[PDB]
Formats: structure tokens, C-alpha cells, sequence
């Protein structure tokens, strides 16, 4: 499986690998599938960048 | 947060909804976001559809 | 530019058509790009292949 | 509805926002969708990243 | 390194395995990357749901 | 045919080009597609971003 995360910028290195690795274990135990057939891709957004009702995240 | 999640056709839809639960909740607890905005959504592929180093993942 | 738009399953042929040309101009427009370089894939999704807050949207 | 939209780098702040405002009322017109259901992310590209029949943008 | 490709649908079987192939092994020479890492995700779309110019591909 | 490919940091701008040219090359003898219709975008990942296993590719 591969998943693609995208979340808002502004995470330490740490949290980012916390979340690679729970959401990993999370895809193999939910889908009885080998944890290294997992893979998982971050991609971060600046608030700018992203909007919900037409209206950016930043404000 | 938004989660695309690319597995293989075949799974069960009870995998399925764990698999919604699980990674959302993993996502929500690694980033300390709200459970709320957390989205998933799940594509399904063919293994004649996936490569893995060049050769069809059905072989 | 490219926009790949993700929408539940179940929309019409029309209003399908109607989102291509609406966002292909709201793109071309807003970036002063050539209106012809602007590219658009939707994607369908059935309600249980989407999840809001860890609930299936089939239930929520 | 949640749209992925990619763009070359070099707009302003305000441009980006304008995109997604116009592009999110796009959505929501067309499909008939209540605007809040619609969620729009950029990504930007540098020139040296994109490819139109095997040759740079840039 | 991930390959996600976007093609119409309509082609044949023998057509995508060599789809996977070839990319596959574009990517590991312009990368200098082992074959075996290189993983590809082909996604195939109707002409009605591909837009050139504001325009459905089917037209 | 459009081609989203995901790699880690660290390329020059040429070995990209080249990536972009094969890649296309590629995509088009593999479906008898015209080279021109072929687009390509480079997406670059930190190996900090990235998860073999549950684990970071640093």
C-alpha cells in the first residue's frame, strides 16, 4: 500500500516520523499486509496554499 | 489532514472501515489535530495495474 | 497547470462537463495561464471509500 | 469535493488566494455542492520539474 | 522513487506491462536508483472525465 | 498521459531533465502515444518525509 499524507507545515522532524511510522503500523495491522509492503509519503502545505470554502487556511 | 490511501483490489469492506478508523486516528494522535478534520480516501488498484521494480505485481 | 478534482460517485454527465469548462476559466483567469494549457482529471469515489473523522461518509 | 491543483511557481499571495476562491466557487456551482464541502490544495512547480512532451517548461 | 500514471483507458493488456516496464527502468537510469525500489501506480480515466482547454477529451 | 513522479532530494537539474525525457520517451513507444501529449511533474520528497516499513528513509 502506499499512502500519500498531506498535512500543514509546521511539524518537528520528530512528530513527522511518529506519524510515518503509527500510520504505517496502522495500514499492515488493518489490512493484515507486511509492514515493509508499506509506504507512506509526506507532503506539507503552507496555510496559503490550502483552502475550505474558498477561504484560505491562514485566516 | 487528507490521506490518500493506494492498496490492492480484494480487500473486505470490514478491512476497509478499520483501515478509515485506524489511520485516522493515527493521523489525528501523531499531529495533535482534530479527529474531525481528519479525511481518507481509499483507491483501489488491479495488480495488473502496479509495478514493482518493472514487473507486474500480479506476476 | 493540472487539477486533479476527487467528488463522490453519482454526479451527471452535465454538470461533470459544466465543472471542467467552470474550472478550467476559474484557473486560466486567476493565473492568467493560457486557457488551452489547463488540464483537469476528476476522479469518482463511492461514500464508502471516504472517510471524515475515521466514519465511513456512507454513514456520516 | 477536494481538488489537487498544479501550478508553476512565481504567483503572489494574492493571486494563489484568488485561484483558490474562484476554483472552490467553480466547484461548488457546477456540482451544485454547498461551498463549505470544498477543499482546494496547490502545489507550485518549479520549471526544471515539469515536462511537456519530454522537454523542460523552463 | 513512486510513478503515478494517469492514461486513458482503452489499452491493452501487453500495452500496460510495457507501460510498467519501460518507465520503471527510465526512472532507475535517469536516477541512478536500483530497479527493485522503483514502484509504479497506473490510474485510467474515460474521455468524459479529462479536460483539455475547459473541454472533455471525448469532444 | 500525464506522470507524477515521486523522488527523493539531492539531483542535479540535468539528471531531472533526463528524467523527464526518458520518462516521457518511455511512456509514449510503451502506448504508441504522440511524445507531445506527454506531460510529466517531479515532485521531490526529504528522506525524512518518507516511510519504508514504518520507518524514515534517513
Amino acid at each position: 500500500p502506499i499512502a500519500q499524507i498531506h498535512i500543514y507545515e509546521g511539524r518537528s522532524d520528530e512528530q513527522k516520523e511518529t506519524l510515518i511510522r503509527e500510520v504505517s503500523e496502522a495500514i499492515s495491522r488493518s489490512l493484515d499486509a507486511p509492514l515493509t509492503s508499506v509506504r507512506v509519503i509526506i507532503t506539507e502545505y503552507a496555510k496559503g496554499h490550502a483552502g475550505i470554502g474558498g477561504e484560505l487556511a491562514s485566516k
